[PDB]
């Protein structure tokens, strides 16, 4: 599923991400834009042989099992294919673990390089939230 911008803002807000660990909703919307283009089916291989999955590009090195990342962890206790559903619940729940691990949103490279320090409230402009 390719979300619209305000559609995704409303789903993320409903699932408790607005101000989660102090990160406003716009930071999450901005991260999803630049990680996946709002596409729940997005997959991208990493150099180490891991893969990032879903609307928030969660990495099989640590967070999910994809059957082809040997020696990795599964800290969200899920198959990585759960992160590709039209339903973002599994991605949101896993993201809450990630952001709480001490590194905050800096785990998302696209957030760090494209969102951090910018006017992220623009990402929720015009939405009825
Ligand atoms: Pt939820
Ligand atoms: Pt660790």
């Amino acid at each position: 599923k390719v979300f619209g911008r305000c559609e995704l803002a409303a789903a993320m807000k409903r699932h408790g991400l607005d101000n989660y660990r102090g990160y406003s909703l716009g930071n999450w919307v901005c991260a999803a834009k630049f990680e996946s283009n709002f596409n729940t089916q997005a997959t991208n291989r990493n150099t180490d042989g891991s893969t990032d999955y879903g609307i928030l590009q969660i990495n099989s090195r640590w967070w999910c099992n994809d059957g082809r990342t040997p020696g990795s962890r599964n800290l969200c206790n899920i198959p990585c294919s759960a992160l590709l559903s039209s339903d973002i619940t599994a991605s949101v729940n896993c993201a809450k673990k990630i952001v709480s691990d001490g590194n905050g949103m800096n785990a998302w490279v696209a957030w760090r390089n494209r969102c951090k320090g910018t006017d992220v409230q623009a990402w929720i402009r015009g939405c009825r939230l």
